[PDB]
């Protein structure tokens, strides 16, 4: 059945779901930090494992498109997350921002590489199920940011908990 | 109808329910001190009475497993709770998390003697209807006293009652 | 708050929630020695349990009227019951009616109290929720215990299987 | 697929169904007795015909397990009742918690043998589907027994009428 | 809030998690390979995924447990899967048969060390949520692979074309 | 109440109890070789779990008839079923109409008994609830034998699933 | 129409519609002897009365079958009950039960003779709707008698209340 799907772009997406499940994998060590007895931050850590179950589901999509194409999954080892505790909330979203912008950026280079090699239903699949929801994705964050900022400049402790009270428990 | 029910167990049972019935007391007494005109945080009293019905079930439930074994309920006096005034909420959840660890002791040293003496219908009530239920009642405690103690760092008054209606209160 | 309450009856409404508690745990007892696999009179472990209820919440009402008046609710050790074993089903509602009769007097003393001082307040919330509703427990107490004399008078095994199952049992 | 499954608590799993098979039985053959036109107590058949079904379902679950653990089950003789004639009720009622007894023997040896062999899916299975439910299964006839002896002792034929209509027929 | 937690059992619960999350990876790796255009057996592609979801259930049900005691998850990276092509239909089930049984042996292990550190509520915890499951599922997997190699001892592709339809498929 | 029934007939109604009680053992015994790991054929455990339920059945109303009559049920020992293992479908399926086919002489037995000694409540009783059971049964279990034997004379592997998944299973 | 109808049969169904008419006429007699202002029971009233309109049926049916075979019914004068007053619930139990056996020999009496002419309709007909109905009317009467021997043994009067009250009255 394989047909147009290059070598190069059926690695690249071997890649990708790699790159998917360490998000997930960072997600849900983002959650249970917050559900420890010593952070207990209900919002921010159902957040997180709401994310973790996104990625987790991005890569499931790549997957299920790589055996549509006729190409074959590869799986590689998860690297772990790149912390054991995460700090406060604002340390937390600037790292799933960090985060997030690297998947984004590894989404355009495999966009770019389709383009080159003139696979258009691999550009629109990323343009249909991955690129706006990434950039949605991302605009939340930076405005969950800008909420935290303001409110820990003003008190820490007090606007760590309104936040999670306000905006994310629900 | 007794049968593998030690007069060790039957005691101990015993001890146990004054254990309960005294928490039960304890609670009793935190709701009403948060129900003072003075004090007025109407979220943390209800907590408290809530817990102070829990408690009382749970020593119902040693009784009607006393009975159930053919062991035989003795009541002693009931001590009085150990404060008339119980502070600030973060002292009183503190007093709370000493009760409830000193309740899980009890429960530990009962199915260790349990244990012991070969009782395994001892040791499966204590798990399906104790164990768990405090170790998850803790974890709440812990949870609870880890954001009061974060809100009432920033600004005290302020934080008592924030805690009070957007985390207990409904 | 506190207004036109004087510290005689702010103690005295004390002493009334021990003796409320005192006869709650007292119905408590009563209720699990009928619930003995020796003794099997389910509809009698029934009545008890549900006045050890109407005990409790009858302390509960007190407590909060204390606090409603800027009065401070004190706690003292509650006696454990005057028996361990409560004997016959006639035995137990004769205890039953002389501990009611000594919790309506300590009613009657507290209206007399709160008449002298001038508390129309007290006297209300006596009549409203006490005094009424302990002459309908003793009067249903007291025609129990007349059915009850009556039936062990004939035969006293028969008869107190057939109150528990005619009257008591639902 | 068999795993840390002992031969030892296989056997004694087979010798445990024979056990049940053999109590079960045993109460057709008591429900049946009670059905006699010259004994005619129908809540008493009724009750026994239950406790029948109830045994072979305690068999049919030991043999779900049997063979979940990779065991074998292996059938032997049932045995007949130990009597052909059961009495009266007070006489049915001993013989019934005598059997159920030595059915609580039989687990307790059992949960034991699983302790020893550290067979933590069988103490699991014994705790969760059979130590509570003859514990209280014992304390239902102990209580039946009680209330049998009470009212015999006062006029046998009377006696064991009302206890089949007021407690056992529904 | 820690009680009677030891550092023993808090490692082994991290590892457990590990094991769990790598054998959510391995059932990921199953189920893609089945729904390869050159394999295309649905029904077996639908058993794994729905196992990776359990494993990944499981490994969050350790997590949960990890916090409530007060330890603290510490994720390693994840191993990938054994094998990147998992052979036919009885091929595969035999390699989830024994890494279920691996699993299993952990979870046997872990009890054995709750058991030797006298940890009950670590022990009740395995037992309400893990072992059972496992015992299960082994069971179930044992039929299927008896089932699939009863099929191709007489025609390999109609048989796994067949259990697929009429076993699996839903 | 007896009328018109004789020693002869009485005797041979307690015989044909323990028929059908051992019949149920035996069909007991045939669902769970079924329910093995290694034989793993759920339509064909349902269809015997099923049968076990109808001879009991059988047995009861034997005995209710007993009583009804005013005979006395006596009960004996319940012989083991005559294999462990039960071999292949068609095996197995052989075995149930040998069976089948000795309860079918025993009624046939018994009738002539209730014939001879002019019992015509009898000669009714097992035609309306026994003689044409059989004879629908014995057919149904003949037509299965005539489905299996052609199936696995083909290929025995795939005949006997084909059987369990496309007769017998629902 | 008449065919394999003899006059033999055709006379002795006449008959036994004179011995079900009769009945009749006796069961209405003992229901008002129980609605008798010195008698007072109405659960054996309604119990009497609804057999009275039983065997009204029964010789309605004969009746029916009568015309059906192109016999033709010939009425007799019908004899008045055999007593005027029926003594003691017990007394009058023994006379429905030597009743009910009398009309029981007639129907065995006329199978008998219905088995000599070779008239399979009419052994069917009374298979069909008479003998297994006295079987079970006498089986009830006999556990009635069973139940009420054993209640007037203890005490008379209270006996035959406690009877009438708890089994027959609904």
């Amino acid at each position: 059945i394989r047909q147009n799907y290059s070598t190069e772009v059926e690695a690249a997406v071997n890649r990708l779901v790699n790159l998917y499940l360490r998000a997930s994998y960072t997600y849900l060590s983002l959650g249970f930090y917050f559900d420890r007895d010593d952070v207990a931050l209900e919002g921010v850590c159902h957040f997180f494992r709401e994310l973790a179950e996104e990625k987790r589901e991005g890569a499931e999509r790549l997957l299920k498109m790589q055996n549509q194409r006729g190409g074959r999954a590869l799986f590689q080892d998860l690297q772990k997350p790149s912390q054991d505790e995460w700090g406060t909330t604002p340390d937390a979203m600037k790292a799933a921002i960090v985060l997030e912008k690297s998947l984004n950026q590894a989404l355009l280079d495999l966009h770019a590489l389709g383009s080159a090699q003139a696979d258009p239903h691999l550009c629109d699949f990323l343009e249909s199920h991955f690129l706006d929801e990434e950039v949605k994705l991302i605009k939340k964050m930076g405005d969950h940011l800008t909420n935290i900022q303001r409110l820990v400049g003003s008190q820490a402790g007090l606007g760590e908990y309104l936040f999670e009270r306000l905006t994310l428990k629900h």
